[PDB]
């Protein structure tokens, strides 16, 4: 879920607007992604893009015809930790977990200014 | 939020369909409520109805023109405890808290079969 992923990263990184700060970073953070991750942040993005690919092959996901970016799930942020809810259907829960791991990855890795708006010439 | 309150009570009482089991119980559990609570469950319902009344007087609530029953907020259920999310606006957070306290109250009090579909002749 885009609105929930944005919220998740803000839970971990309260000073950020994730849709601005983390969009179009490296080869993978943003729409698509190809090539070799340029750093560990971009590698968090590659893992999350693979988590969505895997979510897409799941039998449960084959119904909710809301790409993982508009498929909404339920979670909490409290005390800056994210909890995915037991209320989620199997597809929703799998996606909530991809998002949670990515938000956590993003908070633990360097941010490299020079890889933001990375020109795709060698992704 | 009705859909989230239902979920909250199921978080606390996993064997229930709360919209069936707790609707129209006593004088307060359900649409409105007047009179003296018939037992402690009904009294949980009176406290929750007063929590909604108080939510309604709040300055923040005066905008979201979705009565507290369709005003959606975010929460988690995990390990059978409810967490209201820091992502909630002040109105949403106040309502999430009314709901959470009521769900918890409902799980700690007797259920009296004889007060379900209570005829309103003396509420
Ligand atoms: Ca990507
Ligand atoms: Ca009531």
């Amino acid at each position: 879920a885009l609105w929930q992923f944005n919220g998740m990263i803000k839970c971990k990184i309260p000073s950020s607007e994730p849709l601005l700060d983390f969009n179009n970073y490296g080869c993978y953070c943003g729409l698509g992604g190809s090539g070799t991750p340029v750093d560990d942040l971009d590698r968090c993005c590659q893992t999350h893009d693979n988590c969505y690919k895997q979510a897409k092959k799941l039998d449960s996901c084959k119904v909710l015809v809301d790409n993982p970016y508009t498929n909404n799930y339920s979670y909490s942020c409290s005390n800056n930790e994210i909890t995915c809810s037991s209320e989620n259907n199997a597809c929703e829960a799998f996606i909530c977990n991809c998002d949670r791991n990515a938000a956590i990855c993003f908070s633990k890795v360097p941010y490299n200014k020079e890889h933001k708006n990375l020109d795709k010439k060698n992704c």
